[PDB]
C-alpha cells in the first residue's frame, strides 16, 4: 500500500506493518563486485518501477570477530556458527549490499517535511547490518511525542571489503570505501528523501561505536564541507559512543602490514600486482583469507586491522589535528558515553597478569609510543585494581591484577577522553555531552561498550529518555530540551568550565555531572595524540 515516486520517475511499494510503513532494501548503489571491489560506490542506474520493498537486503560480508592468523577455540567457534546454513539463514550476508532502509510513521506522505535521523550502524569496521537495529521504538517515541520524524538506515562495506588500505589501495584513490558508501547514502537521501515525507534541509546523522566514529569522519570529510548541490547533506550529529578514530595514514606502517597480510592469505603473495589478484579471487577466498587476520575481539584488540585512515584527499590529515585547525562543518552535536566503554575491549587480553605484560602489550598496542610515554600511562592508569574500570567497584571485577587496567585505558584513548578532547577543540556549533551510568553494578562490565542500543531499540529503560526522547527534541528542534525532560541538558564549552556540563543518568533517571574525571589519562594520552594511533 505505501507508495512513494523516486526522483528518477520510478514508483516503489512498501509495506505497511501498522505502527510504521517501511521501504526496505532499495539500492543505492551498484554491486562493488567483481572489479568494483574496493572501489568508490557508484550509483545505480537501474530502474525500480514498480518493485517491492518489503525487506531487508542481505548485509555486507562480515568478519568474524575472533578472526586471526593464529589458530585458537574462540575464532574455531565463532566460525562454526557463522557459516551454518541457520545462521546464513537469519542473518544473510553479500558483496550485493549496498542498500538503504526508510521507514516513517503511518500516514506519512510526500511533502510532510519531517526531520530524517540517518542511522550508521557500528561493529568494530569489521562486521554490521541495519536489520539488527529496529527503528519502532524511536518512531513510536516520536509520535506520541508529537515530533514525528523518519528513520533511515544505510548499509556500508566493512572489514577488508570496506577498508582496505596500503600504498596500493592509496595510489588508486580508493582509501576508505565504507565511508563512501555511507557518504552516497546521503546524498540519496537529498535527492530522494522528499518523496516519502521528509524534509532533506532536516538531516540528522547518528550512529554507535564505529558508527559514532563514522559521524566524526563525515564532519571532517572534505575539510569540513558536507554539501552536495550546494546544500548541506545534514544540520546536526548525534555521536553515541565515539569521536575522532586514532589512525595513522592510509599507506602507513599497518595499513600495510595488513594488506600484505591479506594478499598471502588469500594466494596473492607472488602477483606483482596484488590489488588486481585480490579482485579476481572469489568471495570464499576473500572471506577466507580476511578471517585469518585479526578481528576486534582477538589479542589485537582496539589496533584495528580496519578502520578510517587519513588519505590526503577526502579525511586530509591526522583526525586529532583537523580539529584541532578547524577543519570541521559548522553544527549543533551530541556526543555522549557509557561509564565503562573498554570493559569488553579487556576480555581479550586475559592473558596479561603482570605489570611487565601489561607494559609490553601497550607497546606492541602503540607502535609510536616512546618507553616514557609508556611509564606515564601506566602511572596515569596504575595497578590498583580500585581504580580500573569497571569504574567504583573497588577490589571487585578482579579477573586479572590488569584487567581493570587495560580496560579503562582503552575504554578512554578508544572513546571517553577522546570525546573530551573533541569537546574542547570544537567550536563548530552547540554542544551537548552525556554519560552514562545507567547501569552501575553489572559485574565484569559495568555500563558497558553497546548498551545504549538496547535501551534505544529493544527495551525502555531509564537511558530511553535520553536514547531516544532527547536524540529526538534534537533532530527536531537543534536543542533536546525541547523533550520536555525534568532536567534541563546544560550546554557544554570546556571541561574545565564551572558549573556541571554533562548530562548523567543512573538507574532511577537522570542528573548532571561535571567531565572532569581522570585528568592524568587525559594529559598522558593526549598531550600528542600520534604517538598513541594504530
Ligand atoms: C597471550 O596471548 C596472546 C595471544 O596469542 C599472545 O600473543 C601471540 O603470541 C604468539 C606466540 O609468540 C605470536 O605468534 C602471536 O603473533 C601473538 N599474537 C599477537 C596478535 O600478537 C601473547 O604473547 C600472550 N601474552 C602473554 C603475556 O602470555
Ligand atoms: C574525495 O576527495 C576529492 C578531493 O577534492 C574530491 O574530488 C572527491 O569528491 C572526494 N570524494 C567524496 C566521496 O567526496
Ligand atoms: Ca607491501
Ligand atoms: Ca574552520
Amino acid at each position: 500500500a505505501p507508495t512513494a515516486t523516486l526522483a528518477n520517475g520510478d514508483t516503489i511499494t512498501g509495506l505497511n506493518a501498522i505502527i510504521n510503513e517501511a521501504f526496505l532494501g532499495i539500492p543505492f548503489a551498484e554491486p562493488p563486485v567483481g572489479n568494483l571491489r574496493f572501489k568508490d560506490p557508484v550509483p545505480y542506474s537501474g530502474s525500480l518501477d514498480g518493485q517491492k520493498f518489503t525487506s531487508y537486503g542481505p548485509s555486507c560480508m562480515q568478519q568474524n570477530p575472533e578472526g586471526t592468523y593464529e589458530e585458537n577455540l574462540p575464532k574455531a567457534a565463532l566460525d562454526l556458527v557463522m557459516q551454518s546454513k541457520v545462521f546464513e539463514a537469519v542473518s544473510p550476508s553479500s558483496e550485493d549490499c549496498l542498500t538503504i532502509n526508510v521507514v516513517r510513521p503511518p500516514g506519512t506522505k510526500a511533502g510532510a517535511n519531517l526531520p530524517v535521523m540517518l542511522w550508521i550502524f557500528g561493529g568494530g569496521f569489521e562486521v554490521g547490518g541495519t536489520s539488527t537495529f529496529p527503528p519502532a521504538q524511536m518512531i513510536t517515541k516520536s509520535i506520541a511525542m508529537g515530533k514525528p520524524i523518519i528513520h533511515v538506515s544505510v548499509n556500508y562495506r566493512v572489514s577488508s571489503w570496506g577498508f582496505l588500505a596500503g600504498d596500493e589501495i592509496k595510489a588508486e584513490g580508493s582509501a576508505n570505501a565504507g565511508l563512501k558508501d555511507q557518504r552516497l547514502g546521503m546524498q540519496w537521501v537529498a535527492d530522494n528523501i522528499a518523496a516519502f515525507g521528509g524534509d532533506p534541509t532536516k538531516v540528522t546523522i547518528f550512529g554507535e561505536s564505529a558508527g559514532s566514529m563514522s559521524v566524526m569522519c563525515h564532519i571532517l570529510w572534505n575539510d569540513g564541507d558536507n554539501t552536495y548541490k550546494g546544500k548541506p547533506l545534514f544540520r546536526a550529529g548525534i555521536m553515541q559512543s565515539g569521536a575522532m578514530v586514532p589512525s595513522d595514514a592510509v599507506d602507513g606502517i599497518y595499513g600495510n602490514e595488513i594488506f600484505d597480510l591479506l594478499a598471502s592469505n588469500a594466494g596473492c603473495g607472488s602477483a606483482s600486482d596484488k590489488l588486481a589478484c585480490l579482485r579476481g579471487v572469489s568471495s570464499d577466498t576473500l572471506e577466507d583469507a580476511t578471517n585469518n587476520t585479526p578481528g576486534f575481539l582477538a589479542y589485537s584488540s582496539l589496533r584495528l586491522s580496519y578502520l578510517p585512515r587519513p588519505d590526503g584527499v577526502n579525511i586530509t590529515d591526522d583526525m586529532y589535528a583537523l580539529v584541532r585547525e578547524g577543519k570541521y562543518a559548522n553544527i549543533p552535536v551530541i556526543i555522549g558515553d557509557q561509564n565503562d566503554e573498554g570493559t569488553f575491549f579487556g576480555t581479550s587480553s586475559l592473558n596479561v597478569t603482570t605489570d611487565a605484560q601489561a607494559r609490553e602489550y601497550f607497546k606492541q598496542s602503540f607502535v609510536h609510543a616512546s618507553d616514557a610515554e609508556i611509564d606515564t600511562l601506566m602511572t596515569a592508569y596504575p595497578g590498583d585494581i580500585t581504580q580500573g574500570s569497571p569504574f567504583d567497584t573497588g577490589i571487585l571485577n578482579a579477573l586479572t591484577p590488569q584487567f581493570k587496567r587495560i580496560s579503562a585505558v582503552l575504554g578512554d584513548l578508544g572513546f571517553t577522553l577522546a570525546r573530551r578532547y573533541f569537546l574542547n577543540h570544537y567550536t563548530g556549533g552547540t554542544k551537548y555531552s552525556f554519560l552514562s551510568k545507567q547501569l552501575s553494578g553489572l559485574p565484569v562490565l559495568g555500563t558497558f561498550h553497546s548498551n545504549d542500543i538496547v535501551f534505544q531499540d529493544y527495551l525502555l529503560g531509564s537511558g530511553s529518555l535520553i536514547y531516544n526522547n532527547a536524540f529526538i527534541a534534537f533532530a527536531t528542534d537543534l536543542d533536546p530540551n525541547t523533550a520536555g525532560l525534568l532536567v534541563k541538558w546544560p550546554e557544554y564549552t570546556s571541561s574545565s568550565q564551572s558549573g556541571n556540563n554533562l548530562m548523567m543518568i543512573n538507574a532511577l533517571g537522570l542528573y548532571t555531572g561535571k567531565d572532569n574525571f581522570r585528568t592524568a589519562g587525559y594529559d598522558a594520552l593526549f598531550s600528542n595524540p600520534p604517538s598513541f594511533f594504530v
